[PDB]
């Protein structure tokens, strides 16, 4: 069997996601999160900002997917994952702050679950695992906006995931690009 890592980020915004940060930039950042995780294979999602994101970093052995500007770009990441895998592990491109212990212990006890969320201090957060059960639903979900509703759904039996800290900072504002700057 296999796992492989989705990771979203066609996010409309200079592209947030080529905004500098530890000598990186905020998606290459969580890309070298990833990337440490294990996954059998790596697919990353992106939007309008492609083009500047190409030309910006090496995406060297992932599978890129590009949509045009949320967009359903879940819907059509879906559509490259391998046969084998029984499932995905969802991580976000502007979610750099991601502990790659976290992404280990998720690979390890996800794929006994149908869907599971981690934990942390403040309320649930990312990554989440999706298994191959809920690709159907996950395609049929309007925009990569409806995942938020669906994990906290009783339709399914989301399991959870305890991690310390709490939730990754979701940079979208320059407010959250400050506080991201901010802890070192
Ligand atoms: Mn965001």
């Amino acid at each position: 069997t296999q796992i492989t890592g989705v990771v979203l980020a066609a996010g409309r915004s200079t592209p947030k996601q080529l905004l500098p940060y530890r000598d990186t930039t905020v998606l290459g950042a969580t890309l070298d999160v990833a990337r440490q995780a294990g996954f059998d294979q790596l697919i990353l999602t992106l939007g309008g900002a492609a083009s500047a994101v190409r030309a910006a970093m090496a995406l060297d052995g992932t599978d890129v997917v590009v949509v045009e500007d949320c967009a359903a770009s879940l819907r059509v990441a879906l559509a490259r994952v391998h046969p084998r895998a029984t499932g995905i592990v969802l991580m976000l491109g502007d979610q750099p702050q991601v502990a790659p212990a976290t992404l280990r212990r998720i690979i390890d006890v996800g794929p006994a679950t149908e869907i599971m969320v981690c934990r942390y201090a403040d309320g649930v957060g990312h990554p989440f695992w999706f298994s191959r059960t809920v690709f159907g639903e996950l395609a049929r979900l309007h925009g990569d906006k409806g995942v938020w509703k669906l994990v906290h759904s009783g339709r399914h039996p989301v399991r959870e995931l305890a991690v310390d800290g709490c939730v990754p900072l979701d940079v979208d504002t320059w407010d959250d690009y400050r506080r991201l700057l901010e802890s070192v």
